[PDB]
């Protein structure tokens, strides 16, 4: 097929300065940093993710890196750039407000109807991009949507995108391991529900096992309080057991679209129209230097 003439960018270490921790786990760590270019004048928010030395880790993490150079979408996670420390690590674009699952966890008493229908829209628009680039994600879920502001989210971790989470995944997926872009529609219906529900954890208490037989008997997730029926039949739709009877990408940001012209029509939030989140109109909305910082998405060299 087509050549894949994307640029990695080998960055120096001398070019960037970690702040503080945003993360760290079995994979390693995960910085909040500024990257400071030669003598561009700039200073770009960033998020660096550093690994011991194991030849085997090393190999995951330049494959991650792939996707990530990969990919360019407004709803996508790109990778900016790599250094080639004694570690090795991969630096990020910083989305200040985390993800999207601790979000809706944290700021639910203001997440009004009109939020969670852009979101939808959204998170279909950068899985339509994914499928246009003939890249099956495989691990689409509301913890691996990231917030770069409360009014634009992207989706990342491709660190199983290709060109277990049993609870998110299709039956095709589970049964026979076949992942599709349509099984990817299945996460979404996952993911959508997450977001309507506020965080909720799906088939809470079930056993991983016991989730096979469930969904072959019929049973899926519940209709969330705030969901009509409008709504949640697209949640169902996203959970058909034929996969080509399920939505396409293309057609779930039409049907969210339509939905987020009158979003009170659609979803049913006590306290909806006096319900604010954090925003640009804001007075100090954006700790040393502030003077010369510049967003990732504004920086582009030619
Ligand atoms: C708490 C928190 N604050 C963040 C600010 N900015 C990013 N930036 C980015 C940009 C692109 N991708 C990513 N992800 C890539 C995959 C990783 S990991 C280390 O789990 O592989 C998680 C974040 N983060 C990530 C952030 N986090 C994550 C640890 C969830």
């Amino acid at each position: 097929e087509a050549p894949n003439q994307a640029l990695l960018r080998i960055l120096k270490e001398t070019e960037f300065k970690k702040i503080k921790v945003l993360g760290s786990g079995a994979f390693g760590t995960v910085y909040k940093g500024l990257w400071i270019p030669e003598g561009e004048k700039v200073k770009i928010p960033v998020a660096i993710k550093e690994l011991a030395t194991s030849p085997k880790a090393n190999k995951e993490i330049l494959d991650e890196a792939y996707v990530m150079a990969s990919v360019d979408n407004p709803h996508v996670c790109r990778l900016l750039g790599i250094c080639l420390t004694s570690t090795v690590q991969l630096i990020m674009q910083l989305m200040p407000f985390g993800c999207l699952l601790d979000y809706v966890r944290e700021h639910k008493d203001n997440i009004g109807s009109q939020y969670l229908l852009n979101w939808c829209v959204q998170i279909a628009k950068g899985m339509n991009y994914l499928e246009d680039r003939r890249l099956v994600h495989r691990d689409l879920a509301a913890r691996n949507v990231l917030v770069k502001t409360p009014q634009h989210v992207k989706i990342t971790d491709f660190g199983r995108a290709k060109l277990v989470p049993i609870k998110w995944m299709a039956l095709e997926s589970i049964l026979h391991r076949i992942y599709t872009h349509q099984s990817d529609v299945w996460s979404y219906g996952v993911t959508v529900w997450e977001l309507m529900t506020f965080g909720s954890k799906p088939y809470d208490g079930i056993p991983a096992s016991e989730i096979s037989s469930i969904l072959e008997k019929g049973e899926r997730l519940p209709q969330p309080p705030i969901c009509t029926i409008d709504v949640y039949m697209i949640m169902v739709k996203c959970w058909m057991i034929d996969a080509d009877s399920r939505p396409k990408f293309r057609e779930l940001i039409i049907e969210f679209s339509k939905m987020a012209r009158d979003p009170q029509r659609y979803l049913v939030i006590q306290g909806d129209e006096r319900m604010h989140l954090p925003s640009p109109t804001d007075s100090n909305f954006y700790e040393e230097d502030m003077d010369d910082v510049v967003d990732a998405d504004e920086y582009l060299i030619p």
